[PDB]
Formats: C-alpha cells, structure tokens, sequence
C-alpha cells in the first residue's frame, strides 16, 4: 500500500544544483525594506538588514533572479548606477511607485557575491533597446576597453562580475507588460537579442519567455531555438483547500513534461538541449495588489516542498528553477522594521537546500493515488489532477557518496503513515531525521511565536528494512551515513 | 537487473480493442490481387480471395480502414456503387493505375460483416466536396426516405450499415496529397465537414488529419477540438539494422506522448477528450514505388509485437491504431496467383489478438537499457532513443476474470533472458507459453517454407514466482489459469 | 422542379428534417402570383456555387433559348418569371450557417 525501495548505487542523474533558486523584484517591500534598508539598526554599512542576510545565506542560493518581473519591462539599468545621490527617481509603471534607484546593479551583485550566489539579470524588452542591454552586458561582463567595462571599474570594481544568466525579457506575452508583444514579434526579438548578446559574451546563458500557450512556445522555439538556453515558466497556484493547493506539484508535473514535448518537437531547440527555466513559481491566491505580502501557511510550505522533491526528480527537463520572491513580495522570508518572520515556503527551503545530494539515486515507491478538480490562482482557475500520490519521496547522494538523503512528503491531511523503506546494502546504523512540520494545515510563524511551523530533528536506527511514521501535511529528510 | 511482477487483482485500466486495427487501400495488389481477385480459382464468387479470407479471420481484426491513404484524396465514392459493369473507369492520380471500381462500397462493407471488423472509412477532401462526404454517410448510416438511404436498399441492402469511424481527409499537409491544403486551411475544413456530418449522424466518431509539425496539429486541434474525437498519427520506419528498428518502438512512445501533450494544450480537445488514433504504421524503409511489397522480417516482426505491448499499455491514449498495410502494399500477408505468405508482421497479431485480455493489470517490468542512433524509414531520417529497454511486458486478463495473459518481448538480440516472474497470490499451475521468434533476426516465410517463423507452444508449471527463458528477438506470451 | 414523384428527398441541415423538395421553384412562383406578391429568392452560398446561381437566374428570367430557360417551358411556364429581388447569400458571417464565411 505505502513503500519506499532505495538503491544508493543506482544513480539515476545529477541534480542540477540551480533548482533552487531565488528571486527579488522591485516590487513592495521586497527590495526597499526587505534585504535593504538604509540606515536600519538591523543593516551593515552597505544597507543590507543583517537578519534577512543571515536567513539567506542559511538557505544556500545558488542564484539570484533581479530586477523583475513585471517592473524590469519599464527600468532602464544605468539609472542605477554611479554615486547614489544623482541617480534620479523615475516612476515604475509596473507598481505605481517612486524608485530611488538607490539599489542598482552594482548594489545587487555586491549582495549576491555575499550571500555566494550567481546572478541572474533580466533585461527591459518594454522599453528598452538592443543596444541598452549590450551595455549592461558590456558593464558587467567586458574585460577589455570599451567605454562601460571602464565605467564598472571607475565605480570601483576594477574584475568583471562576469553575470552567467540573462533573462531574454519578461513575460512579454501578457498585456499588463509595459510593451508587450504578439508571438512573432518576441520571437523575432529574442533571436535578434541573444544572437547579439552572444556576440560580445558567448559563455552566458538565455532564458526566453515561455508561457501556456503553445503557438507562443513554438514561434519563440522555432525562431531562436539555435541561441537560447532554456524557455521559462511560471506557475503560481493556491487555494483555501488543503488538497486542492498541494494537489498542484503534480498538475505543475504534466505542465512541464508539456513544455518538454514542444521543444522535443523542434528541431533546433531539441538538437541544441533547450530546458525548461521555471523561473517564477509559488502559491499566490489570496492578495491581489501592489505589495503582494502573501501570508504562506503550512499547507503552502508543504506545496512548495513537493515542488523542490520534484524539481529533484526532473531536473534534467528544469536545471534552473526561482521561487518567487525571496521577502515580502509573494516573500519566503517576511520583515518588519524590528525583525523578521521565516514562513513554511522558507522552511521549506531550509530543510531541502541543506539534507539533499548532488545526484539522485534510484527511488521506487508505493502509494495510493486521488483525483481532484480544484480552483488556484487568484482569480481561482479551475483545474483537475488525476492520480497525485499522497506521498512521494525522492532519494539523492552527496558527491563524494558518503551522505544519503531520502526525501519524503506525506500528503496525507489527516493520517500518519508508517512507510516500510528499504534501502539496498545498507548496514544497520543510526540516522537522523529532519522534518517540517506543524499543528494544523493553516499553521504559521509570526513575530511572537516564530517556530510554530519549523524543522524538528530525531535520532532513529536504519537498516536494508525499516520502518518510519511520517506525520500528516509534513515533509522529512532522513539522513543516513554510508 | 531482469523481472517482472504482476498483480491481477490490480486492474490499471481496459485495453480498447480497436489497438488490433488494420488498413487496406487501392494500392498495387493490396485489393486487385489481395483480398479480391475476381476469377481467382482462390476465390469465392463474390471475387474475396477464400485463403487471405482464412488468415484475416484468424487476427479477429476490429475494425478496418478503406480506401486509403493518398488513393481516397481523389477517389470519388460514387463510381464504386451499382452494377458493377456500369461503374467508370478512372485515372488514380496517387498511384497511375486505371481503378475499375468493381471493389466499392457495398463489396468493402460485405467484406468487413465476413471478417467481422468495423467499417472505417475515410473521406475524400483533396477532390471531394462537404456534400459528396454528406452523401456517402447517407448512403452508409441513413435510416429514412432520403435519396441516398433508399439507394442502398435499391442496390440490395435495406439495413443501413452504420459506418461508425470516419476518418476526416488523408495526409491533407503531405505536398504528395492531391488537393493538399495548409494548416489554417484543413483546421476550418475539418471543424467544417465533422460538425455537418455529425449534425446527419451525431454517433460518428470523426478521425482529423494530424503529422508532426505541432503548428498544424495545434490548429486542428483548436479548430475542430469541439467536435473531433481523434487526430491521427502515421508512423513509418525501419532500416537494415536489427537494434535500429526494434528501438523505434520507444521513438513512436515518445511521439504519442507529445501529441497526447499537444491534446492537453487546447482546453477544448482535452476537456471533450479527444485521443490519438495511429492509423498508419508499419516497417517502412526497402521499397518506393506504387507497389510497395516491403519483404518483412523477423526483425519487423519484433517491431510490430513491441507495438501491440506499447499500444496494451497506452491504448486510454491511443485507443485506436491500424497497421498499414494488410495485403501486399506494406502488407502484413503476401499474396502470389497460387497462394500467400503470412509475414513476421502478420504473426505478431496472430500472436497477440489471440493470446490478450480487455484489461491491463499492474506489471512492473526490470530491464538493463540501451542508448542509440540510426537511421529510419526510406529516406534514412536520423534518430535517437535514451533508455530503451531489452525487456518490456504487458499482462492483460479476460473480460471474465478467468484468464491471465502476460506479454513478454525480449529485444536482446543474442541472448536468451532468464528473468524471475511473480504474479501475487497465484497458486501453482500448468500454463501454456506461446512463442514467436525464429533461427535469426532476418528469417522469413515463403511460399516454399511458410514456417520458419512461427508461434509455438510449450507447456510449463508456474506459481506466485517462477522463472522463464526467453529466447532473443523473441515475444512470448504467458497464457494462465 | 419538374414532376413532384420524381423530386429526390434531401436531408435539410439546417432544420434536421427530410425535405421532399414538393414545394420548390414553380409552386413558389405560383404562390407568389396567387397573392400578388414579387418573389424575392436567396440564392445558396454555402454549397451551392456560382454557375448554380446563374442556373436559377436563368431558368427564372431566361428569355432565349438557354438550357435552363426552356426547362422552365417544358415544365409548363413558357413566360419567364422575372425575379427582381436576388439575396446574395444568407447570414453567411455566421458560424450556425453552412459554409459560413
Ligand atoms: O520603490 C517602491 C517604494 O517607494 C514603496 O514605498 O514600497 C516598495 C517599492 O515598490
Ligand atoms: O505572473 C502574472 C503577473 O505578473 C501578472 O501581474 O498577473 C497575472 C500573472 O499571470
Ligand atoms: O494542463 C492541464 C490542466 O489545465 C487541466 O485542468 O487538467 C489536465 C492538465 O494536464
Ligand atoms: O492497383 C491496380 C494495379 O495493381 C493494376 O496492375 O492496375 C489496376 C490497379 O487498380
Ligand atoms: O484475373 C485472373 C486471376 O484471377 C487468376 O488467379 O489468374 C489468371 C487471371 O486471368
Ligand atoms: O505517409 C506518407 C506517404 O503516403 C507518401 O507517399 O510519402 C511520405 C510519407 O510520409
Ligand atoms: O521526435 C524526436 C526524434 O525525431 C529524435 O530523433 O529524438 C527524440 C524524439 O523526441
């Protein structure tokens, strides 16, 4: 009935270690107030709160996704650099705001260095030009003479910051983008901008707007489909029900296999190794506005965990993945002036980035499977899943093979279950079992009471056979020495 | 690193039986020559060859589909109906062949109620107009006083056929296809002819015209989603390699699957449930000319069982499927003046059909895999498949429950496999094992030796877990209880 | 037109029913003159083409001795009807109408 089989010797594939990262917009208090804020007790000289910096670096971001999102589409990049005193204020047409520009490029690369993280820039396809996202190109990756490598180093940074991922425009498809375009036309300009990006900087990579329509994904495969590197997805999901919200790991599954078989079926795209950037994902159901301080809960944290044990699973389809967004904004953490809250969607994150291997291992398992027709997304969508398991488990390796890591989400919203587990030549040992976990499906943290959702740890002893009682609503990683 | 296990009483989905269909076009001597040959010390009177008659019977086809293929894209019905000596004779643009209409309608339908297969009959959109398509289903399915009903009872059968599958144009993106149209242009003209013929007979299911540019079929799928019930897929290939074509079985799963995506992309066609019907498939890859006699092998043969396990598994997404082609033109039987030839294709369904359940129960199969690039079909096309496996099965139980039927194809082409098999809570018992293979990979029938390759049977005794050797290039059949 | 027995039965799409075809061209020209009214026929866009328009036309209001101008005398009209009013298609924008454009 429930079962996992796990052979740490049969390694399946490498785990792309950009599924997990992260994003930051311009948006609400993501930026402005969240990891940055002048002059705060809480922040360092550079303005970065040093709580919200030491929640980031816990969760290990391998990269980092900015400026946007919708408000890239409208932002000129050189506004924010230079002394920060005469970079000017302009209006973001995306969220009605006054932006100082006083956290610009040079500011966002100084906090990715810091937390260890790649940088992961978007360019402006709305308003901006070929030319403008040549030169910030140029000012951050040149190693020659040209007149913006020279400005990087006037501004004092003499060494490129060499920025690996470049964002072929954001959503252009849809009509709340500043300039947005029909198919052919995005088509046409992605080609045209990543051939000329690659031009002056051929190691980058490109990511091109996908979407769900599929005449979209195709034009944008057929036309640059010989330049890019991968074609992004977003997924934003969430309802009040229980079911109905976690349900959607596996509707996000058939979605992405979807996009997997259009590029398959092209060409180029297929010849050239295309993938998948699902570069904007979590719940967002319930605010709609220009702030979008989404009040995860435990039922989104566990949503949120199945997304990154499938992100596992199939990472070869999508090595790079972001949640969206890091703080306030639809944030993993959330700030206020005198502290912060870690919500489930971050612990999800903190469980998995840290008891999780470079490759994933053979992993079988039984379970008993639902069929479901919900509503997500906050103009509530309907939608049916047919067959999601109520728990599913995916198994990985550290490199050196010394470390094994069985990841295991119970979806189940009422029972326990005690899950038989084998694992192949495993001797009889101790290991220790992290779990996320809480009272109730609608539990959180807040600013008094900051660990009610959290990841407890348990000693337990294993063998080729075992059993263990995962709780309802929860997600484990038993950690085992080989 | 080999094994099957098999639950029973775990029922996964049925196995539509139309997965065992076949085709036969006016083609060289796939009908003049194939099933009919009026004169024919071979034939009965009504000209149907009585030894092709025989062997068609025995693979139980469920539905047949006539009478094409490039051949309907400028055939008109009505030169095949009434005394025969008065029908026309026409120039076949497809073929350039003088067609003299003696095999029209009434003679395919008396063929398809002798075999007893479902008539599937695909319309002519290259020359044909809505109201000759109108027509042709009236004169088939109508049941009043209409002009075309009171025709067929006036040239001998008053019971209206009740044609259910229409199969909406042939290849109508294909340059080679007379009156060949674009996407845009065959997306209308399918929602166009369905709705209308729908509107005469609303129990029709209709098959639209889909290929490989995802472009086109996501037209017709947005077009005529409403109103569809299939898109079809051909699937032609094969070169002088066994690995090669055998591998290609797992190239025709991973194109199902994206059209099956495709399907899911157009709320209309996914919510309605719209399916895959493979309509045309075969080893395709020796011949090109307007006869098409491709000399199958033992090697095409294993292609073609590694289909009909595939088709087992996938039928709730391709629940319709006919190799093209039954007699002669890529046929799975060869006729010569004085006999026939039932090829390694014709024995993978005389194995399968009469060997399978309406029902597909949990098995989990182990397999080591293999990676490869080839060649396919006639023009060579190159390809690539990851991870197919040397070992696939399918087990299936009868509609009654009585019966057990586990499909076993090794691809291994040197080595006999000796895999574990369990089957939860079956006593032991004898069963029978029915195999097919032959002494190697390129064997055939001939007039001369008409069984080289064949399906013999052994007895064994079997319990909740045993074991079983199955030869190379084999597919065998585990027939229980 | 021409002798009621020999009309054929037609499967109306549009209505779902089987037309018998024996009300049709000279029982409406006949109608129309028994009431004193000019007929005004549409002509079929949606299968028709358009030498069977021009077909109609001229067996309404041929003068000569075109095909279809004496087939309206043999069946009994030897003065053509001059039709004045011609509709030049039907709703044909719409996606409910045979061959809709
Ligand atoms: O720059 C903006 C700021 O002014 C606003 O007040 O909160 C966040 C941003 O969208
Ligand atoms: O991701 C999209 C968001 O950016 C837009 O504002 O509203 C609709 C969502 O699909
Ligand atoms: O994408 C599809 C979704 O929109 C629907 O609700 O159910 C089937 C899915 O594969
Ligand atoms: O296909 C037929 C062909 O084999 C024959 O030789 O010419 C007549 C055709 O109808
Ligand atoms: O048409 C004839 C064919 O039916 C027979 O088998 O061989 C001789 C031919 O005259
Ligand atoms: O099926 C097609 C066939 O009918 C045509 O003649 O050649 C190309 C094939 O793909
Ligand atoms: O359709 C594709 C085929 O043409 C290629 O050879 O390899 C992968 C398949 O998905």
């Amino acid at each position: 009935s429930y079962g996992i089989v796990v052979d740490p010797k049969e390694v399946v594939k490498p785990i792309s270690r950009h599924i997990y990262g992260h994003f930051t917009e311009h948006l609400g208090r993501c930026i402005y107030g969240g990891i940055y804020e002048e002059g705060s007790p809480l922040s360092d000289e550079r303005g970065f709160r040093k709580d919200v910096l030491e929640a980031v670096k816990r969760i290990k971001v391998p990269n980092l996704r900015w400026p946007g999102g919708n408000f890239v589409s409208n932002y000129h990049w050189e506004d924010g650099i230079g002394p920060k005193d005469q970079r000017p204020v302009r209006f973001d047409l995306a969220w009605q705001q006054e932006e100082t520009n006083r956290f610009g490029t040079d500011e966002f690369i100084e906090y990715c260095r810091e937390i260890g993280a790649e940088p992961y820039i978007s360019i402006n396809m709305g308003t901006g030009t070929l030319d403008e996202a040549l030169h910030w190109l140029e000012y951050c990756n040149g190693k020659g003479n040209t007149y913006y490598a020279q400005l990087r180093r006037k501004y004092g940074h003499p060494e490129p910051y060499n920025v690996k991922f470049w964002g072929i425009g954001n959503e252009m498809y849809g009509e709340w983008q500043v300039g947005h375009m029909t198919a052919d036309e995005y088509a046409r300009a992605a080609k045209e901008y990543t051939k000329w990006m690659k031009v002056f900087d051929p190691t980058i990579k490109a990511i091109a707007v996908g979407c769900d329509d599929p005449i979209w994904n195709l034009r944008v495969l057929q036309e640059a489909g010989d330049v890019i590197d991968f074609i992004s997805y977003h997924f934003y999901t969430g309802s009040d029900d229980y079911y109905e919200t976690v349900s959607t790991v596996y509707l996000l599954k058939e979605r992405l296999i979807g996009v997997k078989k259009l590029i398959d079926m092209v060409d180029t795209a297929r010849k050239r190794g295309v993938k998948i950037a699902l570069d904007e994902w979590n719940v967002w159901y319930r605010v709609s506005d220009n702030k979008l301080e989404e009040p995860y809960d435990l039922k989104d944290g566990i949503f949120a965990c199945g997304v990154l044990v499938l992100l596992q699973k199939m990472s070869d389809i999508v090595p790079l993945a972001n949640l969206a967004q890091l703080v306030n904004a639809l944030g993993a953490i959330h700030t206020e002036k005198d502290g912060l809250i870690l919500t489930p969607v971050y612990k999800a994150f903190e469980l998995i980035v840290n008891h999780s291997g470079e490759k994933l291992v053979k992993t079988h398992v039984e379970s008993e499977t639902y069929n479901i027709e919900g509503v997500m997304f906050i103009n509530k969508m309907p939608f049916s899943v047919e067959n999601a398991p109520f728990l599913d488990a995916a198994a990985s390796i550290s490199e050196d093979g010394k470390k094994l890591f069985i990841a295991v989400v119970n979806y189940r919203k009422e029972d326990a279950l005690k899950v038989p587990i084998r694992v192949e030549g495993l001797g009889q040992k101790k290991a220790t079992v992290y779990t996320l976990t809480g009272p109730d499906v609608n539990a959180r943290n807040t600013m008094e009471n900051p660990n009610v959702v959290d990841i407890t740890s348990e000693t337990i002893t294993v063998d080729t056979e075992f059993e263990h009682t995962f709780k309802p609503f929860s997600c484990s990683v038993i950690e085992v020495e080989l």
